[PDB]
Order: structure tokens, then C-alpha cells, then sequence
């Protein structure tokens, strides 16, 4: 089911630039380590947002503390339902801290790790409100879950150990809870679809599971038709972004305790990644905003075919 052609210019067109740029990203690009209060402040900011949308979603904290190597640690994921009634959803996910460096550098503020993911989920939910509000009154039977996870960088080195924090505890709650059918909330997620290191000029993505390639050929294809009609900038060629063919490797990331239970997983993750990753240079100044617009309009084109808004 594409969307027609009227109808996706219309829901394109529900999209604000500046309200992304300027009332969901900007405010986030703070440091926010786990356990800062830049980190808790901006866990406040995606919970209000998210609380303050007509649809009415359904938004949760789960806090718990964790041994790090800097000792204990205080961790929050952000959990919205839009309906906490429906059987099963689909799941985008993103991490909202930003990784620890000592003092005596610039500051790392991590604009596409991952300021730019979470404020393409808030435009998303913002400028689908509408059909969303309407589809939960419906009851329909796939809904929509936005996950803000904290903690996914290391504190002090990348292992099984130290990373993936947020990721790690909230799949383990899930995997604790019941939910019907379910029969527990991992199995209500449809689809988990994990966006990281987006908003550097020139992305490329692969297909990291053939189990989910269906959903990666549709993003393809919005590319390809966004391109056709003249609602990309920056993009000479049909295809740039969503590459063909075998990955370069695989990235570990907030999906693997959730892959690990049997979660269909896609990972929008650019590979290679940013010319700027882990550097203070992955800033504000150095995202590429047509890009940034180019991946929402893809993004609210395929939100709006699977749920069929
Ligand atoms: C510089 O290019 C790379 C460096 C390391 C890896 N390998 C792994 S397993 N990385 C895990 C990344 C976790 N993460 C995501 C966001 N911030 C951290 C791959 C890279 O290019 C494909
Ligand atoms: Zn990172």
C-alpha cells in the first residue's frame, strides 16, 4: 500500500523544518551523560513533548541504577504507547544520552549520536498527530512506540559490559511484563526500527537483517519516489541513501538485546558512519539540514504507509 500521490505531498507538507530544527533539536543539544543533569533535563523535555501531543500517548519512565566504571549510575529510558490497549506496534528507537569525555575539550553534544534521531521522532509524532489521534480512536490494531534510551555509549570503553545500558535494562523489563496476546511486551513489537548516527551529509544505509529487507526495500523505493518528484534537495542521484547489497559489517547498538529475544530488528544506522563521530566536532554546524529533511520526509512517508495514516 503507497501512499497516493496527492495524499503524500499533503502529509509531507504536515512537516515544519523549523519546528525540527528548532523546538525538538536544538533544545538537545546539550551534553547529557547519563546521570548529568543536562541528561536529566533533557529526559524531562522528550517526556513533556511527548505528554503534550492531542493523540494522548501513553508515556513512561524506566528508571533504574546500574554499576559503571564511574560507580553507580542513575539511567532513564523514555517510553511512549500511543495505545497501551493494542495488541502489537511498531517500535522507533533512539538514544538520547551523549557520550562521556574528561574535561578539558570542547564539549561533546553528539548532534547526529543521536540529537538528530530523537528529534525526527518527536517532528514524526508531531506531524502525524492528527491521523494518529485518530487511528488510536479507531482502535486500531498496530500502534506506533517511541523509545528514548539512555545510557547506550560507553563510560570509559566500548564492551558487553559497558554500553547499551539503557537498551539492555528495558528489554530485560519488557521481556518481564505481560501483555496480551503478547505474551509479554517484547512480542508486541512488530517491527524495531533503531535510528543512530543521522544528519552528516551523504549517508548510506544497508539491510542488516534479511529478515526485515521488506522493510528496508520500502525505504528504498520512498527514496527513489521522493527523488521523481522534486521533494529531496541535495539528492542528484535516484538511490544515495538506501544501498543494495551486503552490509560493510555490523554495528553494535541499542537493537542487540532486543534482537537477542527474537525482535524482527531494522538498524537505519549510516555506515560508514559520520566524518565526525566521537569527535566534539559532531555538532550543530556540521549536520547537513537538507539531509536531516530529506530522512523525515522518507521517514514520514513510510510511518504513514505501515501504519496506513
Ligand atoms: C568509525 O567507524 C566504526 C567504528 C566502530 C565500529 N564498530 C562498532 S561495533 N561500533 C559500535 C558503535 C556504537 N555506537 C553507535 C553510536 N555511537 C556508538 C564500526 C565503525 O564503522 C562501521
Ligand atoms: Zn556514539
Amino acid at each position: 500500500g503507497s501512499l497516493p500521490e496527492a495524499r503524500l505531498r499533503r502529509v509531507v507538507g504536515q512537516l515544519d523544518p523549523q519546528r525540527l530544527w528548532s523546538t525538538y533539536l536544538r533544545p538537545l543539544l546539550v551534553v547529557r551523560t547519563p546521570g548529568s543533569p543536562g541528561n536529566l533535563q533533557v529526559r524531562k523535555f522528550l517526556e513533556a513533548t511527548l505528554r503534550s501531543l492531542t493523540a494522548g500517548w501513553h508515556v513512561e519512565l524506566d528508571p533504574f541504577t546500574a554499576s559503571t566504571p564511574l560507580g553507580p549510575v542513575d539511567f532513564g529510558n523514555v517510553v511512549a504507547t500511543l495505545d497501551p490497549r493494542a495488541a502489537r506496534h511498531l517500535t522507533l528507537a533512539c538514544h538520547y544520552d551523549s557520550k562521556l569525555f574528561p574535561p578539558g575539550s570542547t564539549p561533546f553534544v553528539g548532534a547526529t549520536d543521536s540529537a538528530v534521531p530523537c528529534a525526527l521522532l518527536l517532528e514524526l509524532a508531531q506531524a502525524l498527530d492528527l491521523e494518529l489521534s485518530r487511528a488510536k480512536k479507531q482502535a486500531a490494531p498496530v500502534t506506533l512506540q517511541l523509545l528514548f534510551l539512555d545510557g547506550e555509549e560507553a563510560l570509559k570503553e566500548w564492551g558487553p559490559k559497558d554500553s547499551l545500558y539503557g537498551s539492555r535494562h528495558l528489554a530485560q523489563l519488557m521481556e518481564s511484563i505481560p501483555h496480551s496476546p503478547g505474551p509479554t511486551r517484547i512480542q508486541a513489537i512488530e517491527l524495531f526500527m533503531l535510528l543512530d548516527l543521522l544528519g552528516a551529509p551523504n549517508p548510506t544505509f544497508y539491510s542488516h537483517f534479511p529478515r526485515t529487507v521488506r522493510w528496508f526495500h520500502r525505504l528504498r523505493s520512498i527514496e527513489k519516489r521522493l527523488h521523481r518528484l522534486n521533494l529531496l534537495q541535495s539528492h542528484p542521484q535516484e538511490v544515495m541513501y538506501f544501498q543494495p547489497g551486503e552490509p560493510f559489517g555490523s554495528v553494535e547498538d541499542d537493537h542487540i538485546p532486543f534482537l537477542r529475544r527474537g525482535v524482527p530488528v531494522l538498524h537505519l544506522i549510516s555506515t560508514p558512519f559520520p566524518a565526525v563521530w566521537h569527535t566534539p566536532a559532531d555538532t550543530e554546524v556540521n549536520l547537513h539540514p537538507p539531509t536531516v529533511h530529506n530522512l523525515c520526509r522518507i521517514l514520514a512517508v513510510f510511518l504513514a504507509e505501515y501504519l496506513g495514516l
